[PDB]
């Protein structure tokens, strides 16, 4: 009723994903990848994609572990290897020239993939995003340590910590965060919490990875981008929202009010314009 | 005994500042200006200059409303005024080609001079500074909350909070914040802590000051620069550290251990190093 969109799936090397795909299948059209973040589903983007869905066509991918995609019991959740899952995923659907879109964890995957293949991204656009390694940000780090580690894991797997309270946490406004939401996030099985709790210790881990990232910007440069910010976030400081535009050359920022984390669920009736805008200039 | 150092002044249409002066008056070398952080004085960089002495001219400069100069009881301690401050020292000292070093507070100062006048810089060392905006950094809003505003002021000129309490929070290791360093800090009177109890609120109102010199960054960008941050910094993240790599072109992180906020008094012996390696560079 919420989430009317066609479904398909792609068997990947390491597992089989999941993915929404709007718009018309004559790619004469740029396409634009939504990547999600931490522990949402596609779903997150369903108001993104009903919209812009009418003029580019709009794919959002499940990733491995979360959401209706395979969860191979050897899956390493480094964002290595979600890199690979997206970059295998944009092959097999033959999507030759792909704008991307990505929130919390999905920024560093498809700011990854501009980096190895720059050659097939027609612009970037992220939102709230855990790019650079986090070292001052206090309230991340605690959280991180917390949601990470042993403890960690037992947490998610045991309570479901990480979507029955920081879900929420992250909105500004629990009124837009609907009961069909709720579920589908909820949907997720113990199995499955388990690459949930991994993710917070990844980025932990993967300090070197964002690290090297934030090194190649400097060639990232040559992409079109634009970030957007939540005033109320939590992953994001202004600072960094600064420091991001002094470096990404041939961007700019967006600050929206009254949002929290979860920007396209909050606000999606902004962050479509934004995306739109941004489709339409290049 | 601890700052033999020779002591000048100059008059500035704005007030009069004191300044460090060491090395050669025979200025075909390139001269190197550091800017101190808060609630310091050019005392801050006392071995820093010590050092670089003998190859680059050092300056050092105290700014209106701390350490050894002038105080307007009309002065403004905007960034802006601190600012037209450095500038006029530096053309009333004939400094034509200068590498400014800047710390905390000094460091979107330095930068600002750069932005307008990059012309006369021959390069940039930042050391755990204020620029962009803090919206983020929930530690230093906190702080600038409470130090800022009304209760700021009271704070900072009835207890000298701000110089008895959070000059030590700033420090790693609290053995190398010798009495002589404490003494000199504390010197400063009940009128001069009227600037420093200013200042964090000087940058909760500076936002767009800020925000323009982040904009301008894609120009100073053609000046070379280093980064330095300590590890247990409290005005600095690593986010942000690799976030100026990746805007400030031509330039360089160096990441400190076992060091605080104070990165010159603490570990005043790799800072010098690391500032003459790009002075040689």
């Amino acid at each position: 009723t919420v989430y009317p969109f066609e479904s398909r799936c792609i068997g990947l090397s390491s597992g089989a994903v999941h993915y929404i795909d709007e718009g018309p299948d004559d790619g004469g059209r740029e396409t634009l990848l939504m990547l999600h973040g931490n522990p949402t589903w596609s779903f997150l983007y369903r108001h993104l994609v009903r919209d812009l869905r009418d003029e580019y066509r709009c794919v959002a991918l499940d990733y491995l572990g979360f959401g209706l995609s395979e969860r191979p019991t050897d899956f390493s959740y480094r964002p290595e290897d979600h890199a690979d899952v997206v970059e295998e995923f944009i092959d097999e659907l033959g999507l030759e020239d792909v704008v991307l879109v990505g929130h919390d964890w999905g920024g560093p995957i498809g700011f990854s993939y501009a980096i190895d293949h720059p050659e097939n991204v027609g612009g970037l656009v992220v939102m709230n995003t855990w790019m650079w390694p986090v070292s001052d940000d206090k309230h991340f780090s605690r959280f991180s340590k917390l949601l990470g580690g042993r403890i960690g894991r037992e947490l998610c797997e045991r309570y479901d910590l990480f979507t029955r309270v920081i879900m929420p946490m992250g909105f500004a406004d629990r009124s837009r965060f609907t009961e069909s939401a709720r579920e589908q996030y909820r949907a997720a099985n113990r199995g499955d919490r388990t690459g949930t709790g991994i993710f917070p210790q990844a980025i932990l881990g993967s300090r070197a990875w964002l690290s090297s990232l934030w090194e190649q910007r400097d060639n990232i440069a040559d992409i079109p981008a634009r970030i957007i910010w939540g005033m109320e976030d939590s992953a994001f400081r202004p600072a960094e929202l600064r420091t991001f535009e002094a470096l990404f050359e041939d961007s700019s920022t967006v600050r929206l009010y009254g949002v929290g984390h979860y920007v396209p669920e909050e606000f999606g009736s902004d962050l479509v314009p934004l995306v739109r805008e941004f489709l339409e200039e290049v």
